[PDB]
């Protein structure tokens, strides 16, 4: 009685979200990585001078 299931089966795997979050992490990660590559050009002055 303490433990019970709504249904024997489970909704479609497609409907379920495999990813832990879907805020936009994948997009954010790509933008951050791309920005870092570009950042080096802007950081060149500081980078050259220890």
């Amino acid at each position: 009685m303490a433990e019970a299931h709504q249904a024997v089966g489970f909704r479609p795997s497609l409907t379920s979200d495999g990813a832990e979050v879907e805020l936009s992490a994948p997009v954010l990660q790509e933008i951050y990585l791309s920005g870092l590559r570009s950042w080096k050009r802007h950081l060149s002055r500081f980078w050259n001078d220890f």
